[PDB]
C-alpha cells in the first residue's frame, strides 16, 4: 500500500505508517525567511502602488493549506520570517521513506486569489539528509527561484546577469524531543 499521512483529528497529529509499529513523534516545518526581486513577478508598476496589493505565501503541507502573514512592500519585502509546522507520529524509517516519496512542496507568492509565481522545494532532498534523527534536526535551507506561470518571460533591459525573484526557505525534520537549536 501507499505510505500516506493520515490526520488523527482529535489529536492534532498525522499518523504515518501502522499505528502500532510507528509511535514516535516528529515535527516537519517550513520557514519562509526572506525574499528579493519579487517585483519582476508583477507586470505593472501601478499594481504595486495600489493598496489592494497585499501579498502572502501559500503552500500545502501534507494536505494542510497554509498562508503566511500578508505584506504590502513587494519591492522591498518586509514580512517577518514565519514557520508552519505539523506533528507526525511515525517511525524514523517509515517517515524518511514517506518523505523521500513525496512530490515537491510548491510555495506560491499570491495576491488575492492569484498566484504570481511558485517555487519547488524538495521534501525528498530533506529525507535524503535525515540521517541522524535520534540526535539532531535535519534541515534543507536555500534560496529558491520563483517562476511565473506565464509561457514567455520578458526581461527589459536584458543584462549579462539575471537577478531573479528569490525566496529563502528552510524545511526541517526532527524528533519532537530533539530541539531545533
Amino acid at each position: 500500500e501507499k505510505l500516506e499521512a493520515i490526520l488523527i483529528p482529535d489529536q492534532g497529529y498525522h499518523q504515518v505508517g501502522p499505528a502500532d509499529l510507528c509511535t514516535d513523534m516528529f515535527v516537519l516545518s517550513v520557514t519562509v525567511a526572506f525574499a528579493t526581486k519579487l517585483e519582476q513577478l508583477v507586470p505593472s508598476t501601478m499594481k504595486l502602488s495600489a493598496e489592494g496589493s497585499e501579498f502572502f505565501f501559500y503552500y500545502s503541507l501534507l494536505g494542510n493549506d497554509i498562508t503566511s502573514e500578508p505584506f504590502h512592500n513587494l519591492l522591498s519585502p518586509d514580512f517577518e520570517p514565519e514557520r508552519a509546522s505539523v506533528r507526525i507520529r511515525s517511525s524514523k524509517q517509515i517517515l524518511k521513506a514517506f518523505l523521500s516519496q513525496q512530490p515537491s512542496l510548491q510555495i506560491h507568492l499570491c495576491c488575492g486569489n492569484h498566484s504570481l509565481g511558485s517555487t519547488d522545494v524538495s521534501l525528498s532532498a530533506l529525507a535524503g539528509i535525515s540521517t541522524d534523527l535520534d540526535n539532531k534536526a535535519a534541515t534543507v535551507e536555500s534560496a529558491f527561484i520563483l517562476q511565473p506561470p506565464k509561457r514567455v518571460k520578458q526581461t527589459l533591459p536584458a543584462l549579462p546577469t539575471d537577478l531573479q525573484p528569490t525566496l529563502g526557505v528552510a524545511v526541517t525534520l526532527r524528533r519532537e524531543e530533539v530541539a531545533l537549536q
